[PDB]
């Protein structure tokens, strides 16, 4: 039911490892334990109080994750925002998380939100003194430890609820797919209000593991930063991967393992990533599941185009249609098992009765799994086009039409006939026909699947977390034939 | 509250991993859960039954190790009998489990035990036809998956109720110990049913790591097993090192787990002739060990048990209050890896809990840096 704060622990027995690397600084795990245990006690100063809830909107910085820490060490969930949200959006996750806090900094705007929580500077509030508190020395391994909102581009995003036990599994689980040693360290160049980036923090306390720490992404700081730390541990979104296999000839020595999220690859990607050396671990996961829950290790790279993996140890994947499991190949809805799967969506009760069926938690995504239990992630039930009787997935359409040379974004939306019928937007690089597209298309797809008409445009309508938002190409920009 | 059972995702995930090498031959994982499925399909037809309690009584075989996971498989208790005690103290410890079964070979006379458990011949056993049966795909984390006695000179053996949760955790809190990689393999010369044997079955299907197991323990065969298999992590006990390092240390070997008590001649004839030696302080009722002490530490840590494992925690107590550095006290551990409760000794239950903690029955201090000094038992002083 409780372990020692990991933080703590961390510090205890190995007080002098390096626990973040960030820019020019490097901080121990003792000096981590003690930033975080007076950021504590400062907030403490400011009335914040064992099962309150604070808010964090902060860039990656050393601050962030001393904050994150130190809510810990109060007794206080952490709710992490998205910085691209727009201020509506904000106020949302605000109200909806019930946090009497927002912990921020001057490069936002405190004062936007004064109204409805106590806005709280990080650099101003480090400066001050304050009575020394005894900390929570235990993690409840079933208290939820942090808040993260879903973006889902259909409805009003969800708050998961993310517990401690949550957060050591995954990093446990991790540690068995991925092998760990004492000289590993992971860089981390993604937001770490996304699970990809919190979790690593969480990996770092409990491995006693270095985190090499970038506010964003540049394919030069990274190379540098990868050299000068000798990192070991990467993660990446797939256009972070295209960037640096055009910036390489062979992969950094250092690199074992590249754990890239959020999508299929290309299979011209993965294959110079074979070629330069690129030990790319595909994944699949999500908030709900406090980062990767389904991995594929590089050697199986060529051989399963198109597959997420296979589920960490611990966990499990399915897949059932109408309430009845599917046979290999058949299409159904993915559902996830395992301690690292989220508590339940916080204050949802409709999206939690519906979600969750003994202990499984049903994704919202279509795959199915080959006869060695593979699995393939089709995408959301949410954007299946029924065109004639048969299903699209826009996924598989924007995958062949990106695949073009002239062709910079895909979004595929399902207009009406009478008879819905697939519609496709293209923001390009080159200028290209209608003619050379549908060839392309014709060539690489089932005919009912190819788009009937074609839209162009300059930018496609993304959500705060560059997700498309497909309801919403109807629509901007003038598309011709 | 459940995980799927570590054998039959270890052998869905990585399935030709070699889980074992034994003598000859090797196993892979969906070997050996082949062969622990047949066993267990043929334990059934013996009307060995879910929620039952099972004895073994065997050197260490691959047949052993088939036997454990096919208990497992049938939601059977094992209980893991030393085969150097005598017959009587054998007797107690299946009347006090509860035992209606004890597996063992024709190197044991099950004549012996036949008035009180019904006896199975393992290698019979297996000769057999079965009907196929529908195994227990999960692990309870909190049912106990082992019950294995105390070896108790402080008077009537105790069974620790060993659970899946606690085996898993031991496992766990050990990798972020000493790290893992896929190269990685352990090597097993100690008794299986010895906690310090019986964890590597456990970390060996967590982790998805290759065991070399040896029915005994002989410097010459352990040697040419080390080297023709790259052994990389070995457990061993002070006789063990002292006889593996008067006959030279193989680069091949990463980690020597030391088990027992505390001496300052060993340890630099291992650092000199290059053996990386982890010191440990463990218990049956941890599971294994719960403190471990790096070899950067063996000079000047001297006499120390180490330090706790991750998830794990390490006081001393003298009276009913908290001692301080270095003053000595009753060492009392804590953790996930650590026994719920002993088998029907409700007495000894609440004389050895207070609130979470384990009295450990040693006495011992931590220093400044808070490594931990073990002592002696209390019982005698
Ligand atoms: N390997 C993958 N392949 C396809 N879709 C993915 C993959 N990983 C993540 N996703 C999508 O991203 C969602 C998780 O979003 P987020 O919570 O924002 O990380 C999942 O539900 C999937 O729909
Ligand atoms: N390094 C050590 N120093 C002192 N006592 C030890 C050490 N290792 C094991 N023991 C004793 O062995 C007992 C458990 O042995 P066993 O239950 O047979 O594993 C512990 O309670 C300790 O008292
Ligand atoms: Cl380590
Ligand atoms: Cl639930
Ligand atoms: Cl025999
Ligand atoms: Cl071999």
């Amino acid at each position: 039911t409780e372990q020692p704060n990991w933080l703590m622990q961390r510090a205890q027995l190995t007080p002098e490892r390096i626990a973040l690397i960030y820019e020019d600084q490097t901080v121990t795990f003792a000096e981590l334990f003690a930033a975080s245990k007076r950021m504590a006690e400062q907030l403490a100063a400011h009335s914040v109080r064992k099962g309150d809830t604070a808010a964090i909107l902060l860039q990656n910085r050393a601050e962030m994750v001393y904050a994150v820490h130190a809510c810990f060490l109060l007794g206080v969930k952490a709710v992490l925002l998205n910085t691209k949200l727009s201020t509506h959006e904000r106020l949302f996750q605000l109200e909806d998380s019930g946090s009497g806090f927002l912990l921020t900094d001057s490069s936002f705007e405190k004062k936007e939100y004064e109204h409805i929580v106590q806005t709280i500077d990080v650099d101003e509030l480090m400066k001050e003194a304050a009575e020394e508190i005894e900390i929570e020395a235990y993690m409840q391994m079933d208290a939820t430890a942090t808040l993260m909102y879903t973006s889902g581009t259909t409805g009003k995003p969800k708050g998961v609820q993310q517990t401690f036990g949550n957060h050591y599994f995954s990093a446990v689980s991790s540690a068995l797919n991925l092998g760990i040693t004492e000289q590993d360290r992971w860089l981390i160049a993604l937001p770490l209000f996304h699970i990809s980036g919190l979790s690593a923090l969480f990996k770092s306390v409990i491995y006693g593991m270095t985190v090499v720490l970038h506010q964003r992404f540049s394919v030069s700081d990274v190379l540098h930063s990868i050299n000068r730390h000798e990192v070991t541990m990467i993660s990446a979104v797939q256009t972070m991967l295209a960037s640096l296999l055009e910036e390489t000839n062979r992969c950094p020595e250092s690199i074992r393992c590249i754990l890239l999220g959020g999508g299929p690859a290309p299979l011209p990607l993965l294959e110079e990533c074979r070629e330069k050396g690129f030990p790319v671990f595909q994944s699949y996961g999500m908030t709900e599941t406090c980062s990767q829950i389904v991995t594929l290790s590089p050697e199986f790279s060529m051989e399963k185009l198109g597959s997420a993996g296979k589920p960490l140890f611990s966990c499990e994947i399915k897949i059932e249609r109408d309430g009845q499991v599917c046979e290999p190949y058949e299409h159904g809805e993915i559902m996830v098992k395992g301690p690292n799967v989220m508590k339940s969506y916080f204050n949802r009760e409709s999206a939690n009765e519906a979600s969750f069926q003994n202990g499984w938690l049903k994704t919202g995504d279509l795959g199915y799994l080959d006869n060695e239990g593979f699995l393939y992630v089709l995408d959301r039930r949410s954007d299946l086009i029924i065109s004639g009787g048969e299903n699209i997935y826009p996924a598989e359409v924007e995958s062949v039409l990106l695949s073009h040379p002239a062709v910079a974004e895909a979004g595929v939306s399902g207009a009406e006939d009478k008879k819905k019928v697939p519609h496709a937007y293209l923001v390009l690089h080159k200028p290209v026909s209608a003619g050379e597209l549908t060839d392309y298309c014709k060539e690489r797809l089932a005919k009912y699947k190819i788009p009937a008409k074609f839209f162009v445009l300059d930018r496609l309508p993304r959500n705060a977390s560059n997700k498309l938002l497909r309801n919403q190409l109807k629509d901007a920009r003038k598309g011709e034939l």
